[PDB]
DNA sequence: CTTCGTCACGGCGGCGAAACAACGAGGGGCTTCCACCGAAACCGCGCTGCGTTATAATGGGAGCTGTCACGGATGCA
């Protein structure tokens, strides 16, 4: 009763998943590629192998992660390459290639089968990437947006220039940047004089957001 | 083509940490025994030396000895 589409290049579903056969989910299958992902149609839900590679496999987890709307992603690997497997993939549901058949039945009918939270004085908007202090208006740039949102959610946490930097940037990363001081500085401008109080800047600890009272 | 985002550039400055000098409690400087080294001793005894042996016994075993030549030093006649 569920359509899973496997991205594998094994040209068959056995060797990827041995005791699927056993139940009558039906398996559409086609190589490890971001364009057969607009070859799934009503499909419920989607493994990925990543048996032996695991980069690559937690890469398209990743492809399929954020997306929307989404149907849930899945992975096969082996059981030492289960260090690399964690939130950090998107994933949903983490498959072994030894988990039997009930096992994959009740895994699969449990994840195929609200608003923000409010408030800290800076709204969250996902669509134009903008936010709102006290206040409608709220420019923030395509990097002053994700700062505030990194400080926002991790209010209280203490987060070095590089901790900041590999997650607010792509990154890549450069260096002797200051653009963390660019921002800060333009994120405690921006804001106001009121809720300058938002984000802890003590010397060499980093740039910690600090949350009220 | 237009207009916005980013990323150094350079300084500013206020924190901040490390160096330098008022010194007092763990070492340096005290006795106080006796298992001990170490002495001093008290030995005996392998180890070397030295003595004696009482029928008669009364002359080496051995060695295999040669060159080639030559000056000369040495016993004869």
């Amino acid at each position: 009763m569920l359509e899973l589409l496997l991205l594998t290049s094994e040209l068959y579903p056995d060797p990827v998943l041995p005791a699927l056969s056993l139940l009558p989910h039906t398996v559409r299958t086609a190589p490890a590629e971001a364009s057969s992902l607009l070859e799934a149609g009503n499909a419920d839900a989607v493994l990925v192998d990543a048996r032996n590679d695991l980069s690559s496999g937690r890469g398209l987890c990743r492809l399929l992660s954020s997306t929307g709307r989404s149907i849930p992603v899945l992975a096969v690997v082996s059981e030492g390459g289960l260090v690399a497997v964690s939130a950090d993939w998107g994933l949903d549901e983490i498959l072994l290639l030894s988990t039997g058949p009930a096992e994959i039945d009740a895994r699969l009918r449990l994840v195929v089968g609200l608003g923000k939270v409010s408030l800290g004085e800076l709204v969250i908007d996902e669509g134009t990437y903008t936010a709102r202090l006290r206040g409608r208006p709220l420019d923030l740039t395509y990097k002053e947006f994700e700062l505030l949102k990194y400080l926002a959610q991790h209010a209280g946490r203490v987060f070095t220039r590089a901790q900041l930097l590999h997650e607010v940037w792509g990154y890549d990363f450069f260096g002797g940047t200051r653009t963390v001081d660019v921002h800060v500085r333009r994120l405690r401008a921006k804001l106001g004089p009121e809720h300058e109080a938002l984000i802890g800047t003590v010397r060499n600890v980093g740039y910690k957001a600090v949350r009220p009272a």
